[PDB]
């Protein structure tokens, strides 16, 4: 439930996405895939929207949202966000940048956090709705830092489509770090635009062989589940439930 707090920083990153900064209050916790409402009266004192956390709860002060403009509130958030630093960067540091109030209800689950709890899992994602997975991906990291046993996730088959290339650098970094320190082989990255991600991972090109996929990883893990998390458009989900009844995947409709 709801707690006044701050945005503190900010990233301007392509594909008109802002990367908040928010100081997390002393008594919030929060699970990977967890997403919160936030109302920020300088938009609408009125108006709650709900954004995926981006952060792991296991990074200590901040909670991180990644959010596109896309319309009215989000837009609006975004020109304020651009003008309130254009406008420091003119002035300078008179003083510590001042940071904007906002409110947040949460945190609220999503099935996606029972990756934690399978052998073998398919994310797949396309633009912003990568958001979930990204939060997932650095939980995943700090739990083999700290307890590989625990962890009964033994493959992840990661999807991330994008339309524009420059938004694979949302997550670029956290990409490497996994590419760099997966030594062991849990994850299996694809990015897709509908080698190139300067990655040692190959960005691939079209919409993908979604059967081609579910076979192969059939013929990986069977005769034991694999489950299906998506984050993305409907037309997708739609052909991918019918895909999880021919291979015998778990789905869940997230999708309406
Ligand atoms: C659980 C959850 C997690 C989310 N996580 C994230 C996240 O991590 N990052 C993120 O960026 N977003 C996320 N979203 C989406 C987000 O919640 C925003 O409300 C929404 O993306 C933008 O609100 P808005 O006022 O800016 O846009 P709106 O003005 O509501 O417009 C939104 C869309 O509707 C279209 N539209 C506008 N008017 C009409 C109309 N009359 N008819 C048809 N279409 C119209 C716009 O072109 C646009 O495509 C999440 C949503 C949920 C439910
Ligand atoms: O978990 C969800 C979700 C769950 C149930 C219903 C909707 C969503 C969801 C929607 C969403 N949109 C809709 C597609 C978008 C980006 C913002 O781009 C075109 C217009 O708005 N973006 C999302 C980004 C991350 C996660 C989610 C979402």
């Amino acid at each position: 439930g709801s707690e006044p707090t701050f945005v503190v920083n900010a990233s301007l990153l392509p594909s008109k996405v802002l990367g908040l900064q928010v100081q997390r209050p002393q008594s919030f916790n929060y699970q990977p895939g967890d997403y919160l409402f936030i109302k920020c009266p300088g938009i609408s004192k009125f108006e709650w929207h709900p954004f995926t956390i981006s952060s792991a709860p296991e990074m200590p002060d901040v909670l991180t949202l990644h959010i596109r403009a896309v319309g009215s509130w989000t837009g609006k958030l975004y020109q304020l966000i651009r003008e309130q630093r254009e406008e420091w960067i003119r002035s300078g540091s008179s003083q510590s940048l001042p940071g904007v109030p906002v409110y947040i209800d949460g945190p609220y689950g999503t099935p996606s956090t029972h990756i934690f709890e399978s052998k073998y899992a398919i994310l797949i994602c396309a633009g912003i709705g990568v958001t979930p997975f990204a939060s997932i991906l650095k939980s995943i990291l700090h739990r083999n830092q700290q307890n590989p046993a625990k962890m009964p996730l033994k493959k992840v088959h990661f999807y991330w489509l994008n339309r524009e290339q420059k938004a694979f650098e949302w997550f670029v970094e956290l990409l490497s770090k996994i590419e760099a320190e997966d030594t062991n082989n849990l994850f299996d990255l694809n990015l897709y635009l509908t080698l190139i991600t300067g990655l040692k991972s190959r960005t691939k090109t079209g919409r993908p062989d979604w059967e081609e996929i579910f076979k192969d990883v059939a013929k990986q893990h069977a005769p034991d589940n694999v489950e299906v998390f998506f984050c993305g458009p409907t037309g997708l989900a739609l052909q991918l439930r019918h895909l999880c009844t021919k291979y015998g995947f778990g789905y869940r409709k997230e999708n309406f």
